[PDB]
């Protein structure tokens, strides 16, 4: 048998007929269609009358988004009697091995039907809906002249990796909650579940902090380059958890610690040895930045911060960085991150942190560990602990230049391109762990606006969101690309910047 790796498509980019991305692990099409139309109603129905009110808000979300391209108004009702012509979704009687995220999703002439496990599982098949209706019905004002069918199919689906993750760089450069949230949204339309908001690093702090004012009010006054800046008030920072909650995405908050804490350092100088405050950074550098790791200040300072994150951030984790501590020695990093993990704890959370950071003496086996160096020896620590590993190699660096002549992005992985973004599997990162997931990185050293980031996550992200979601056995290139293709005018309908990949 022949084989071939795929180059460039000649003469440019190329970018009844459903693109559903991330692959499902099943989907069959039969004779017929369902039409919606006008008078379409979805009908909810749970276990008890609880996680019915809880299907309900969920269809209400699934028809506001129909109504706006449709320009219908699809209405929301309680009760197990779907109509003629209705979409029906449903918790009663789901298929148990599909687990908390899986869907049956089953289409015929009269009747859409969606049937899952649990609330959050409806959720994801409404992405897989959205996806079977036609190009159009994703746009954000009413599409003329397109009818709104549905082929009869039968779809069944369930993730392989538990964590599918995205994560934003709001310190390097400062994005608006509003820019967020539409982010999150995006994300969460291809079944993305996890969000990690990475809050300060040496050129920005961007979380308010009460019993620390000045980090926003000298902290958050910068970014790269130079330019105003930006912060997440406590209660921005709540809207944006209670936005993904809506969309079942947990929000990690993440606190850099010792290293990327210039900012911090900026802002306080009893936080340095010499009792000054250091200037801010704009620069790219490069883990010159340490917390002292055996002044007590230090740990009353990430205590106070801790607090008060934990107080607004309901999810059971934390993430407190720990890489490039290049200015903390190998003891005093041991020390410190056992030391912050225990403050973490006791305010009932649970540490992720960045490679080495699973080494340190003082971390347990709840801990977890985001393995971005994914080398040989990467995880050993974590691998002998029993400790979760969430994976993020080159492959999901997706801040990397598409191209050697790409007009953003950063280099030191290599270059990331679709292909590069889908072609690799978890267990390529490291071999023997308990892999909780994959998490897309975005950091934006060289990204300023919400087009910049469009053009980098998309169709980057979209790979990744694959390899997250969809088993080794079932993912192709060759498939994947003519999927993409065809998904192209639902970016382009959803208003994403994208970067028309050559290679696809
Ligand atoms: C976990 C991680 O990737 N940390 C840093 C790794 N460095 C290497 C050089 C880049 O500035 C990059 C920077 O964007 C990241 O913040």
């Amino acid at each position: 048998h022949h084989h071939h790796s795929s180059g460039l498509v000649p003469r440019g980019s190329h970018m009844s007929q459903p693109s559903i991305l991330p692959k499902p692990v099943s989907y069959t099409v039969g004779s017929g269609q369902f039409v919606l139309t006008k008078n379409a109603s979805i009908f909810v129905a749970g276990n008890n009358v609880g996680e019915t009110d809880e299907l309900f808000n969920i269809g209400q979300a699934l028809a506001k988004k129909l109504n706006a391209s449709t320009g219908y108004t699809i209405s929301v009702v309680k009760s197990n009697q779907p109509t003629a012509g209705s979409i029906y979704l449903t918790t009663v009687g789901g298929n148990a091995a599909l687990g908390n995220e899986g869907y049956d999703l089953i289409t015929t002439s009269n009747q859409v039907t969606l049937t899952a496990n649990k609330p959050e599982g409806v959720f994801r098949g409404n992405q897989t809906l959205l996806q079977l209706l036609p190009a159009g019905i994703e746009k954000n004002t009413v599409v003329s002249g397109v009818q709104w069918v549905i082929p009869h199919s039968n779809i069944s689906d369930k993730p392989e990796y538990e964590y599918r993750g995205l994560m934003l760089d709001v310190a390097r450069h400062f994005f608006t909650v509003d820019e967020v949230k539409r982010q999150i949204d995006l994300a969460s339309q291809y079944k993305i579940n996890k969000f990690h908001m990475h809050l300060s690093d040496d050129q920005g702090w961007r979380i308010e902090i009460k019993s620390w004012p000045d980090l926003i009010e000298i902290g958050s006054k910068g970014q790269v380059g130079g330019g105003p800046g930006g912060y997440y008030t406590q209660e921005q920072f709540k809207d944006i958890v209670s936005y993904a909650a809506e969309r079942y995405i947990e929000v990690i908050p993440e606190i850099d610690m010792p290293g990327h804490t210039n900012a911090a350092l900026a802002s306080y100088g009893e936080l340095n040895p010499d009792g000054k405050r250091k200037a801010m950074r704009t620069d790219t550098a490069v883990g010159y930045s340490t917390l002292m790791p055996r002044a007590e200040i230090t740990y009353q300072f990430v205590e106070d911060v801790i607090s008060e994150l934990a107080a607004i951030s309901p999810s059971p984790y934390i993430h407190l960085g720990g890489d490039e501590s290049n200015a903390t020695s190998a003891a005093d990093y041991d020390y410190f991150f056992g030391r912050v993990t225990a403050i973490a704890n006791s305010y009932g959370k649970k540490v992720v942190g960045w490679d080495p950071s699973d080494t340190s003496s003082g971390a347990t086996s709840d801990s977890v560990l985001q393995n971005w160096t994914c080398s040989a020896s990467t995880g050993t620590a974590a691998k002998a602990k029993g400790m979760k590993v969430i994976v993020s190699p080159a492959n999901a660096y997706l801040d990397m230049k598409y191209y050697s002549d790409s007009p953003i992005g950063l280099q030191w992985r290599g270059f990331v391109n679709t292909n590069r973004a889908y072609n690799w599997d978890p267990t390529d990162c490291i071999k023997g762990a308990n892999i909780y997931g994959v998490e897309s990185t975005l950091w934006t050293e060289t990204f300023v606006t919400q087009d910049h980031l469009d053009y980098m996550l998309y169709p980057k992200l979209l790979s990744n969101a694959e390899v997250g979601w969809t088993a080794r056995g079932d993912r192709n290139w060759d498939d994947f690309k003519e999927r993409l293709i065809e998904h192209t005018p639902r970016l382009q309908n959803k208003g994403i910047k994208f970067f028309a990949d050559p290679i696809v």
